[PDB]
């Protein structure tokens, strides 16, 4: 053979991946969240899993292709849940999408049934992963995959409101004149329409905003800075209206939140976990507040003070999960 | 104004961005082509160009939303080619694509059409640009967008057979056991069905693979190492089957070329350029050969030694090409 | 000739650079601004100037021999400026260096008589560069570097406290167990012994330090968070104390600067800036405030909310600065 | 504590970082090593080890400094190998460096010494890691490791002739005009004076320069392509001579092989390795040939096909390293 008149093997031993991602699902969010895990660079092996065989395969080969122009020597695929064996993280893409005009809370029935199968499938063969929850409504699909997985509740995040604060920072960066990375605010609670802008945080440069304008976001607001966070509410609703879906902002939240998980840089992000006993929440309620996420996910919760209103608006946000999760049938 | 209170503007001045890419089409090609251009950090601008108002529109607001994780700080869209002014590279992605099937070749008058349209308003928009040409078929493309832009030769360019050598490597690598960066293989001609292996060039180390194998690539080759570039050449068609289209290994093999390019590396990349004068072709055919690229698009070529057999090859590809470009009018 | 036989010319285009940088000064300090810049590929061109020919070649020679490694495809050095024309971006790191026990104030009659020789020189070449000023008292020459050049005031940017704000933030993030990304601090006004903790605006997601523990900063602190700051002041010493010198941080400190201009991010960095209008300062002062930056330097300042004494430590800063600027001659 | 009153803690665990590197060694070529891993972010962990504590400490000081700046979120250093605990990759710089006009091979028992204190220790607390050995004579050193550690072959590399490789490829660049990424020459044997060209495998785009100059690297070479390997051989002497040491170049050539080696890359580079059973070499002699190298170190060899001078220069090389390695005592 050519190979071994070309190279002399000397060591045989077969090995497990040290830095392995997996990807379940291959539509438009699962793809972009593929393809920005590649080119950060952020894992040795990446593992695609889906029910449609041909979408799934073409989807793998076209990476494959790219293989030259990237630093991730195996990417792999099947509709077997052996492929995901030793992965370090799990991002869950999987499942219905709203129509324009419909709630992501209204997909609860039908994700839920594809839970139940893809968690205990995908926990089985990577006793350390974390579990990275995508797909919508992402807070009580966080706290589904929780109660399936019978994982500690560290190693179960949601995406929640990354995206919506990144979408929050671009919105305030373009009025500003000002880099996002350079404008702080907070959006926290659902990733949905009871999400709730922290005002009271909202800065540049550790300046209060509202310290400047104490009416910033009200309805007394010369400024009509409220008028930010309803484009944020709307921003996934718009895009679909436009171009039939969203993929690439989440793409990259997703991949900004693997980079923390991989990096175990301990980074702050907004993200879906566990609030019960926070703001006199009494239930097993997951929703979006900063957290420190890392190598075994998330292992402290910042405590964000509230004003009273910003308050009754995340309790009210967390009432209106609680009463979704009240609809769960396990 | 609460910007006033915040901020002390000590300069309104509104400059030119200095290192603007266009991707004219935002089709599945362009928006990989976007995407990967936005994780290379390429520009300091990415503008976007189509005739889908809603689409064009929401896949900006789509790129928009991630900027907080991105260093590209302005991306714009029109179907107004307005929106182009002063790019240094203008990447054309639209056109009609084969169906499963169909050759590359039997798009050239739809996209000719396409290009009487598009290049006289890139052309006036920005008269400096490098004008990279992905649509197919590409090597035709290209000398169609010579002829009507009036550019000289260096500044229009087809991403050719970067993406054949690419998947190429990538084989090569899967075979050897080798990451495809340490594969060495050229497929040079036409992006199509007629594209060329120079096995005499195929190596590891500097180890030439034919010197191992004198029947490489042969039919009388005992590893069928031909199967190779049989699998080179199907990609596309194998890829179509499954996934509908091919979109990620070409977004990344134009990332690579507008890296060269943006930041004047000189790698030697095999892509379309004019091969008049060389392995005894007469006319203005435009084909892939290794050419050097950089800050002024193609500045040389590098003169591969071919065998006769690899040498008969090339003029057919050279041949087949002629064959369409002769009969095009515009 | 053998690259004639191997390479065809098409193109005699004898080029100039798009984002060519250049490090005045070869030191331990000039040296890690290049290593950074050259790691953030930042520069297509990289120039070092120094009046030391050995040492310079020999620097110069090191860099190059890592070609391989990197995507800067040309370094260059010389003695003479020439060497440095059409720069975006000249990073001034010549002059002398403080000891252990003495100010980097003592440093500036040595340091204002090296900049009338180095500033006129680099302006020559350069008349569309920003000047980056890092050699002490930065603030003091960037006033200088201003005040020789006949550049607008928005392209004579000090490193200032971009470094003091970075040490403040590690160890802020050291204290909470969190990235120093995601900890939040600003300290202002002289790079230097007289620099301003701004305790009203550290916070961790948008809650305020100060909000938490009143006492923050003060010597009635339980935790002595002051000592923070004092660390902050003292580092330079004890890193001079422990090692010499000091040059990583400071090279990371000016490569995120360069990383802001280069790519027109216009994030905001606490740097060297005209004060004179704010606070009550009423001379052509130069300290560190938020500043936006990017491709035309510091566009805008961010009025910063101090409390009395925050504003009253700012306002000596300056008063300390200006005793040595009112005594200066050229 | 002000840090509990801001934050809720889930999870009070043990931190073992997974992708931990040991710099040994803060000399400017172990600052150079981890600068560049750094700027990469190849790890989790960057531990660095010395003898002289001043020294240490400022330096992993000025590191931490840069934290913000960086994605590897522990940075920590000690006289004991218990802060070395748990790496990936432990990188051995220490030792004496050779003056100006002194061989590598002079400083074999001074370096030895140390390694019979350093590998015992290192082993001690990482026995699962990969040894790269940096100190000179490196070939050598890497047995010495080797045969200290009791370590398999496959775990114990020497930097070996990819520094050599890169020299070569960068001034084979210069001559021809093209990016050292797209030049390829391999440099074998010693990392020194006895270092071997491989004539018959340099090459640009498959095409081998020997075929078109029958006389390269020959007496009779019109155009002395000898020289380019006199140079390569002649670096560090022309470096040290110049700026005293040499140290962006072994950093940047170092990190590369850092890279293959985390990211799992099976990349071929020229590295020093067991080559007892190649070229008629029966003794246990370490020296470069190139190498597959990813997460498990080197686990095969290319069988590069030399000519009957390049074999003998080869085998002048190994009896030059082995009269040397029965130099040793330990
Ligand atoms: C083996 C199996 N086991 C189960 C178990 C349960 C269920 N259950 C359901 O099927 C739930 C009901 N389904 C909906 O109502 N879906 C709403 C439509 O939303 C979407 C979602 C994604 C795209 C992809 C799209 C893009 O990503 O852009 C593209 O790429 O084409 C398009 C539309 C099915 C199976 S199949
Ligand atoms: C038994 C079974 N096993 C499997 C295995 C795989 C699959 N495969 C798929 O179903 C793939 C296709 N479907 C999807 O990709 N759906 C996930 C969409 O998730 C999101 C999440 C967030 C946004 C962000 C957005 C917003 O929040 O709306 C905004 O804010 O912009 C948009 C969409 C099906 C099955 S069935
Ligand atoms: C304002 C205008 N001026 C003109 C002038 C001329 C023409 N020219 C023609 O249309 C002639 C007919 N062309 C073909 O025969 N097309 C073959 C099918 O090729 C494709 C190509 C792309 C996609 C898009 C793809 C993606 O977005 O990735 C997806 O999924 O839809 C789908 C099918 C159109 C216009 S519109
Ligand atoms: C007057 C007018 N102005 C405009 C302006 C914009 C648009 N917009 C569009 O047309 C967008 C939709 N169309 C496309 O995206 N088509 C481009 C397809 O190009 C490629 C190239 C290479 C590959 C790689 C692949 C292969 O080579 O097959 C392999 O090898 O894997 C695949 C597809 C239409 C018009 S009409
Ligand atoms: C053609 C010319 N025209 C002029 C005109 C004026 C002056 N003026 C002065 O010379 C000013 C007087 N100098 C001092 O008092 N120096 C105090 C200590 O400064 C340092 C600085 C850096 C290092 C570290 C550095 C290294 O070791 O060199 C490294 O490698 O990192 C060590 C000590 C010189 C010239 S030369
Ligand atoms: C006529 C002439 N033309 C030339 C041309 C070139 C040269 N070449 C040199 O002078 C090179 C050697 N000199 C230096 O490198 N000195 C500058 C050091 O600048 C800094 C800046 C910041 C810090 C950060 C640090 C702190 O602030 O102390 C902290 O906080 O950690 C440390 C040191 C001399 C001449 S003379
Ligand atoms: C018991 C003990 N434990 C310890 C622990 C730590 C230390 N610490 C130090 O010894 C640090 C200071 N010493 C060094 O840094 N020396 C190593 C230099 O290594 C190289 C390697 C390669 C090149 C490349 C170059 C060339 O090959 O020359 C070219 O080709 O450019 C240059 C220099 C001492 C002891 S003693």
């Amino acid at each position: 053979a050519l190979k071994d008149q070309l190279i002399v093997n000397l060591l045989k031993e077969e090995q497990v991946p040290q830095n392995k991602i997996t990807v379940v699902g291959v539509g438009a969010v699962g793809m972009a969240c593929a393809i920005s895990i590649l080119m950060k660079d952020l894992a040795d092996e990446l593992a695609l899993v889906d029910v449609i065989e041909d979408k799934l395969k073409g989807e793998m080969m076209d990476l494959q292709h790219g293989s030259l122009f990237l630093k991730t020597p195996k990417i792999v695929s099947s509709k077997d849940y052996s492929v995901t064996a030793n992965s370090k993280l799990v991002i869950i893409t999987a499942g219905a999408r709203q129509q324009e005009g419909e709630s992501r809370l209204n997909l609860v029935q039908r994700n839920v049934n594809i839970f139940k199968f893809i968690i205990p499938n995908v926990v089985k063969y990577s006793p350390q992963c974390k579990l990275l929850i995508v797909s919508n409504p992402v807070d009580i699909l966080t706290y589904v995959a929780w109660k399936i997985s019978g994982f500690p509740k560290n190693r179960v995040i949601g995406s929640g409101c990354n995206l919506d604060s990144a979408r929050f920072r671009y919105l305030m960066g373009e009025r500003l004149g000002v880099h996002p990375l350079s404008c702080h605010g907070w959006v926290l609670g659902e990733h949905g329409d009871s999400s709730v802008p922290v005002w009271s945080g909202v800065n540049v440069a550790g300046v209060s905003l509202k310290s400047l304008n104490p009416q910033l976001g009200t309805d007394a607001d010369k400024e009509q800075w409220k008028d930010v966070h309803k484009q944020v509410v709307d921003s996934a609703y718009e895009v679909i209206k436009l171009k039939g879906y969203t993929s690439w902002a989440i793409g990259l939240s997703v991949a900004d939140l693997a980079e923390s998980i991989m990096k175990n840089l301990r980074r702050v992000h907004p993200i879906s976990t566990m609030i019960k006993g926070l703001y006199g929440i009494k239930e097993d309620v997951f929703l979006s507040v900063p957290c420190i996420l890392g190598q075994n996910g998330i292992s402290d919760v910042v405590k964000v003070t509230l004003t009273p209103d910003e308050e009754a608006r995340l309790k009210k946000s967390a009432d209106t999960l609680w009463g979704i999760q009240k609809e769960l049938q396990f």
